[PDB]
């Protein structure tokens, strides 16, 4: 009573001889690695051409020139870089504002001004944007740039490892669930072997704020989809930054007919440029930033053009092997397990310890919070196994379930487990 | 008869018993992922030593010292830095030559004569280099580098994705190709059930222009395959840059008995050293330039040791499992599908949608450009497939083909979707 | 007698009908690709205060002011950044320690005082740290930084591609090792065909020093919560010379008690030094700020321990036990050693190294490279691109007994640096 048979892997799929086969749906398990919060690097920048000499080198010290809500917003931002520069100081009069208080670092400007910006002179720069002055023309620049994040192009990033698709079947209306691990279904008629496909190998969930959008791949940043948040901003905790971060941008002050103008500024790059007023005593300026990785990323439009609604699975057909074989029936250990306990994390792509002791009475199948970890023999067990779930932590061995002792930390947690945030400081004492 | 050989992979492979199997060829199916132009960060520097103070800081102004050929390609390059220094200026006359002019940051002499390039004082350096003047000793030095593409350094990547090892067989003089999905043949009275290896996983395909060259893996930057061009310059279009991106290059005076010279540049510096002349008014430019990555990558020496000429397959052997089962036939729509329309991009990595109706009489084996997408039912069908074919794209279920309807990019705009390219411009107003 | 049981995983775990089967233990094979030494990107900063215009801007010059032990340490690190600032100079008389020489860039002091150091002008920073001086105040700060590689923080990495788990079993007391390409075992009288869950993909070998492995499951994610593993860090392919991405020199700063920067955190690769008022006359202390790379410090044996495991993962299982009545079909193999073998590239290095040679007469030949199945060929020429795991000579055999192949294979540091010039890549520009 041999007999071999396709089954296509669609929607209304199904196979008649020797025993009725549907293909009820396709799912997919997995171990999760929780990445956290994932963002672009948006190099956002502001700044005011000022036909004054400002004591007070800050957003609200500068209120009446720089707009105000993209100077507080760009202040809180990450690699916060400022830098006012002293066009055309006073000739006389005044309270730390003439040019000799504007030395290359603008040291004795900041004796009397505190600033948490650079202070520079630039005499020799154009004075052309400040105009309507009888005596003495004053004039200044302000640039303020660092890498802003948008909570709207904030997601939050789990990787998928271990990926095993699910041919979810109906064997003459009884459910069996068909993987590379597990391909066979038991049925009176006897054994059905599925022969699957590989699995597709790691994916990428894009968590949007919920819906999930999906990813094929690690992913590769070296190709098509570079300008993935997973390549840019990694936050595990969504709120402490790590690993490779840009450097802090670099403001520069360049005149309207500056031969530099021609070229384009690079990655990280902020040139600033006043633009000669239409009123008198005040000036325009022109800002032109070098977006990190060469452009700005747009994220609706990425996500739509850049990932799926479901998880990719290869075409198929599956190869159902019906055979006349009856598997041997082995006596299961169905009362929980004892002194168990799990050491280590979970969603965090390093396997947990699980340890205890199985009971008697055969192979306890044991599952942590639904979870199969594998079959042990009676007595005392240890294994490491990557876990999807937070504790606490429900372990049973087919029956009755029991609250293991747990030592887990969050992926979150994890991230930041073997290493000193913030920065290290250190002093230096006197002889 | 039920019976079982092991079919060695090597050409002239075969095994006699019960129905003779001979190894054809091995090949590769794949989902192609195509990253465009790749090449090796390469940091080229020129310059020269100036008896005099040039009024024009341009390659050609600068055409009597700087060498033509090297000044033109390094100035069109990537991430151009330049610099100007002042050693000994004019001690009167002239015209914006004078010491007063080289303020730091050059902007007194820039007024009078503009460049896209640093100019900043040098006035406590060496100036032994040029000598033969009487009355005034005037001395400049201008050094320019950036990261040139080089055409016979840059190669075309494709990685290849979900690959499948292709076994191809000849059964009795009947061909058959084996892979992990489709592992079965057809013998003259029954089955042929092929065990294989699994697949490689994914591989990197070098384009030399044509001759492709093999990687295995992702690649592996971390590794012996450090200096692969795909671990550095990335442009998806083969003409603009994208991601990761060194800084401008440090440009440095160094004077020929500075200590500094006893250690080695770090990457993207370059020190710059003027050598005495042997002609009066007149000297030459020594130059130091630390590599991106620690080292300049030779082509042609690195493809030849780090990738094969054919795709990595495992060893074997094929287990042959020969059956005296023969598979069900099921009713094939022969019909071409009406209505296909298909939607996102091809040899990206990103399924694209394919929908349509299949006709009746039986499942559809849809074919989009000769590839498999897999079998459906009579009517509406959806699917998420990974296409390796551009449009236009040809339909079939087996037998006559019709044209869909196409809106599908390639993986050059597929990689500038979602993002908006190059300076980000924005203008704050006088209140 | 086709039969069917699943076995699972566990030491100890075994079935008896129809054939015993015992679990004896599970293991790995895979193709080594050896990286070399890694390590994290350690910024370290060091310093003083100086109540004085020193004449020598080195360790041993400023000895009498900065700890010699991290001034030594540091100097030899990588990505060097140094700065001398001049805060308050000579007034009247010294050698080249008036304030005029310490214009932009410092090149009039360094004219007669050389330094590998930057020297700058700092004269409109505080200078109240320096005190007890009648006459002429004198003051300059020293700062120092560089990425320092700590020998017990770097450690030898070793990538396992093309993963396969080895499940050990005794089969009726015949030992046979189930992977995914070789899953049949021969029973009494019939075959053993094993169902088994796919290969784990590739791992991370974490080697520590007696020697230790310690292992990880991925490439790794240096995107995930494996962010600061010292793979996506410093390579050192022949763990002398570094490769690849490098932290920019570090960006030294002198920032005074009172500046609102303080208020603010450095960045990755920034070092603020603060000068602190001193307890004493003609001194003063000083308080560095370094914000390191990653925006976190690296506890190495912290690390290993939380994201790494003792042994490589492996599926939970079971097994599939398929019991089959076939026989394999006996094919006649080559015994005699194969010749004129040569094997040509690269071992532990992941790029496939050219075997070739001339397979013996009477059969199919099995062959080995230092014991390593390279796969079988026909009598005559073969040629074949293999993944190897052993450094030369290479003993080639058919499946008795062995010859000595010819080579010219270099090791996987030699590799990484086959396609590439090291070092500074200078160039003459000549007079017109
Ligand atoms: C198959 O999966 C579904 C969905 O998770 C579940 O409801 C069902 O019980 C499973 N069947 C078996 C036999 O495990
Ligand atoms: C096997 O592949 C070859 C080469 O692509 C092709 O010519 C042949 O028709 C294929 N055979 C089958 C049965 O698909
Ligand atoms: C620094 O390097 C030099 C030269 O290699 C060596 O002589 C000295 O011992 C090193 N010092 C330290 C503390 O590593
Ligand atoms: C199985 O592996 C062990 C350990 O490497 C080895 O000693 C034994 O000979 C192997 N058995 C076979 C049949 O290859
Ligand atoms: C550019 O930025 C300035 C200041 O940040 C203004 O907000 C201006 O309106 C911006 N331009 C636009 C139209 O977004
Ligand atoms: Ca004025
Ligand atoms: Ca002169
Ligand atoms: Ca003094
Ligand atoms: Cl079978």
């Amino acid at each position: 009573e041999e007999a071999f048979t396709y089954l296509c892997t669609a929607p209304g799929c199904a196979t008649q001889t020797p025993v009725p086969v549907r293909l009820a749906g396709v799912r997919f398990e997995s171990k999760i690695v929780d990445g956290g919060c994932f963002a672009p690097w948006d190099l956002e920048a502001t700044g005011a051409c000022i036909c004054e000499i400002p004591t007070d080198v800050s957003c609200e010290g500068l209120g009446a020139w720089v707009p105000t809500a993209p100077c507080a917003r760009i202040w809180n931002g990450t690699q916060r870089a400022c830098t006012f520069w002293a066009v055309n100081a006073y000739s006389s009069g005044g309270y730390a504002q003439l040019a000799s208080y504007f030395n290359p670092g603008g040291s004795y400007y900041k004796q009397y001004h505190p600033t948490a910006c650079e202070v520079e002179p630039a005499f020799g720069h154009s004075d052309a944007a400040c105009w309507g002055f009888p005596t003495d023309t004053v004039m200044s620049v302000f640039a303020l740039a660092s890498y802003v994040q948008h909570p709207h192009k904030t997601v939050r990033v789990k990787f998928h490892t271990e990926t095993r698709t699910v041919w979810q079947l109906s064997v003459a209306g009884v459910s069996c669930n068909v993987t590379t691990e597990h391909p066979f279904c038991n049925t009176p008629h006897g054994q059905l072997e599925v022969q699957v496909p590989p699995d597709p190998g790691d994916l990428v969930e894009y968590i949007m704020n919920q819906q999930s959008r999906w990813g094929l791949g690690s992913p590769n940043c070296h190709g098509p989809d570079w300008a993935s948040p997973v390549c840019q901003r990694h936050s595990p905790d969504c709120s402490r930054l790590v690993g490779a971060t840009p450097e802090r941008p670099r403001l520069r002050l360049v005149d309207a007919d500056d031969p530099l103008l021609r070229t384009a500024p690079g990655p990280g790059e902020v040139w600033v440029t006043p633009v000669i007023g239409s009123q008198a005593r005040k000036c325009g300026l022109h800002i032109r930033a070098g977006p990190y990785g060469h452009a700005t990323v747009e994220m609706p439009e990425w996500i739509h053009a850049h990932t799926t609604s479901d998880p990719w699975h290869p075409p198929g057909p599956l190869g159902l092997k019906f055979k006349t074989v009856r598997p041997v029936a082995l006596p299961r250990a169905l009362a929980p397990p004892r002194n168990v306990r799990v050491t280590g994390c979970y969603q965090c792509g390093t396997p947990a310890l699980v340890e205890g002791l199985a009971p008697g009475g055969g192979n306890c199948h044991l599952t942590v919070n639904g979870e199969d970890v594998g079959a042990f023999p009676p007595g005392k067990f240890v294994t490491a196994a990557l876990l999807n779930t937070p504790p606490p932590y429900q372990v049973s061995c087919g029956g009755e379930s029991d609250r293991a002792s747990a030592r887990v930390i969050d992926p979150a947690a994890q991230s930041f487990t073997g290493v000193v945030y913030g920065t290290h400081t250190t002093a230096v004492s006197e002889t």
